[PDB]
């Protein structure tokens, strides 16, 4: 397939169907969809189950269980890294169980990369609906080429050439960073790695959607490193 969509899933029974469905109904149909479930509850598994009937879905379920295992690594990064190793697509993109793809997302992103061989990483604008019907709408723009993606661009707004992954692994030893110190902003940390070698090219269109309302787990992670740290290191890096 031209595109490998890598989605992660953990206990979002009320939302995961809409997420999956938004991918399976894309106008661009030449993709494989990895559903990397991190050993979710019964309710979640049962919502996902019918979608496994779609011949494009490649479902993998971990055996992870308990606070030690959930806090040993940034789980989604480990899952994403696993999927990357199995991916057959020329282009790679990410999805989650709480994010919705707009119908022409894959089509528009694939066209951008097909058309511009010089661009390796692209990103679109993203929209979040704050609920309570809608009380607030937040848009994350995609107006400029950027060498400083961390915390400015979301997990779910990017597509890149597979070849990007080689470079990243060559320097850092892995693709996404599994260190649990980057649990809250794992996307930013992976974008930080990519930004050592590639700028992110914009698609001034809103192509993904989030809905939001306007623990022994938290207490067992290491101190969390933050955005500022990443942005300053890239500014010092001085690639742009
Ligand atoms: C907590 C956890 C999340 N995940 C997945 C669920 C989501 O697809 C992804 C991000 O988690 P999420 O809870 O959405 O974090 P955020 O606070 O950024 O919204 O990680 C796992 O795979 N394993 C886990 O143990
Ligand atoms: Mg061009
Ligand atoms: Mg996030
Ligand atoms: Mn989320």
């Amino acid at each position: 397939p031209k595109v490998s969509v890598i989605m992660t899933s953990y206990n979002k029974s009320d939302y995961v169907a809409k997420s999956i469905s938004s991918i399976l109904s894309q106008t661009f149909s030449d993709f494989e969809l990895f559903i990397m479930d991190d050993n979710s509850n019964e309710e979640t598994l049962n919502v996902i189950r019918p979608f496994l009937n779609d011949n494009r879905v490649r479902f993998y379920q971990s055996d992870i269980s308990g606070v030690k295992e959930r806090t040993e690594k940034t789980r989604y990064a480990a899952l994403i890294n696993q999927a990357i190793e199995m991916a057959e697509g020329e282009y790679i993109t990410y999805a989650t169980d709480d994010n919705i793809y707009m119908p022409d997302r894959l089509l528009k992103m694939v066209r951008e990369l097909d058309t511009h061989p010089e661009k390796a990483v692209i990103y679109s604008a993203s929209k979040t609906y704050h609920l309570n019907d809608i009380v607030k709408e937040t848009v994350r723009p995609a107006a400029q080429v950027t060498w400083n993606a961390p915390c400015a661009i979301d997990h779910c707004s990017v597509m890149h050439r597979y070849s990007v992954l080689e470079k990243v692994k060559e320097k850092f030893g892995s693709y996404w960073d599994e260190s649990p110190a980057f649990y809250r902003i794992g996307d930013a940390r992976f974008f930080w790695r990519v930004n050592h070698f590639y700028p992110f090219y914009p698609l001034d269109e809103e192509l993904d959607l989030n809905y939001i309302t306007d623990n022994e787990f938290v207490r067992n992670l290491p101190p969390q490193r933050n955005c500022r740290e990443l942005r300053e290191s890239l500014k010092k890096l001085g690639m742009g």
